[PDB]
């Protein structure tokens, strides 16, 4: 049993709510949050922007000094950095973004980082600003993490679309 509440079961690992991930994260303080993260680790915007502004920034004084030392991630890959004030731990994680023409096959590639955490807090990887579909998102999700993931979901449009069309 975790402090999770609310959420619609997809599947045996797999939930999902419409939520803001600030408040949830906030709310549960889970020992996992995913950020949407980019390669450099600037989080200007998205779910990124709104993780690091609820942090006072701080997540971003940390970034920098990460990637001062270790260089850019990979795209589909993640570093775990501290949660702040959010969560024990956030796991920055790499999806493609689409605007930027990066091949949407690494999006499994991505979600195989939440395999190594028994359970996290997490965005749709490679949505919103990063322009995959939604959809296909979640179908790789459901596909690829084997490990405990409760998805939040801002838009309740799409989430109720997210849900009607799950196979
Ligand atoms: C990209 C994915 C796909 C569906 C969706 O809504 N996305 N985003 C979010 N998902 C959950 N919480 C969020 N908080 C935010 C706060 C912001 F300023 C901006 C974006 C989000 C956001
Ligand atoms: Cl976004």
């Amino acid at each position: 049993v975790n402090s999770f509440s609310g959420y619609l079961k997809l599947t045996d690992n797999v939930y999902i709510k419409n939520a803001d991930i600030v408040e949830e994260a906030k709310k549960v303080k889970p020992t996992v949050v995913v950020n949407a993260a980019n390669v450099y680790l600037k989080h200007g915007g998205g779910v990124a922007g709104a993780l690091n502004k609820a942090t006072n920034n701080a997540m971003q004084v940390e970034s920098d000094d990460y990637i001062a030392t270790n260089g850019p991630l990979k795209v589909g890959g993640s570093c775990v950095l501290s949660g702040h004030n959010l969560a024990k731990h956030c796991l920055h994680v790499v999806g493609p973004n689409v605007n930027k023409g990066e091949d949407i096959q690494l999006l499994k590639s991505a979600y195989e980082n939440f395999n190594q955490h028994e359970v996290l807090l997490a965005p749709l990887l490679s949505a919103g600003i990063f322009g995959a579909d939604p959809i296909h998102s979640l179908r790789v999700c459901v596909d690829t993490v084997r490990t405990n993931v409760y998805l939040a979901v801002f838009d309740k449009n799409l989430y109720d679309k997210l849900v009607s069309s799950f196979l």
